[PDB]
């Protein structure tokens, strides 16, 4: 085959594919994040990954390191918690799941939408790579210098 199709640029982020993890009680699930564009920052036109809102935190702080860079709220609110020993109290229903799956989705969306963050690396990390690499290693990093 061959194929060939395009037309103006778009750079969306899709997130479904919730797949549930662990077993017992306090459980979290994971989205597919299959992202599409055309634009020559990114060198994969399409790539899958598997990634959760969790996660997304510690991209998102990534992104909220310094560098002038707006980066939109995450979807979710907890706060009260002395000791890391309790978490979700009883939680499972698709609408929690679609309020997170769609949120996080529309926040990358967005997200995505950022010059500063096209340039970001951790950005293309958390997508194109499916397992990130805490303190990766640098390198080409888009159109450098310029």
């Amino acid at each position: 085959g061959s194929s060939g199709s395009s037309g103006s640029n778009f750079l969306e982020i899709d997130i479904f594919n919730p797949q549930t993890v662990g077993v017992g009680r306090a459980r979290f699930t994971t989205y597919e994040v299959r992202m599409r564009t055309n634009l020559p920052i990114f060198k994969l036109k399409e790539s899958c990954v598997r990634r959760r809102y969790s996660d997304f935190e510690w991209l998102k702080n990534e992104l909220e390191r310094d560098s002038k860079i707006v980066v939109p709220p995450l979807p979710g609110k907890a706060l009260k918690r002395q000791l890391p020993f309790r978490g979700d109290e009883g939680i499972f229903e698709e609408s929690f799941i679609e309020e997170r799956r769609q949120g996080l989705e529309q926040f990358i969306n967005k997200i995505a939408g950022h010059p500063l963050a096209q340039n970001e690396r951790c950005l293309h990390m958390f997508l194109q790579e499916e397992a990130i690499d805490r303190n990766y290693v640098p390198g080409k990093s888009g159109p450098s210098s310029g």
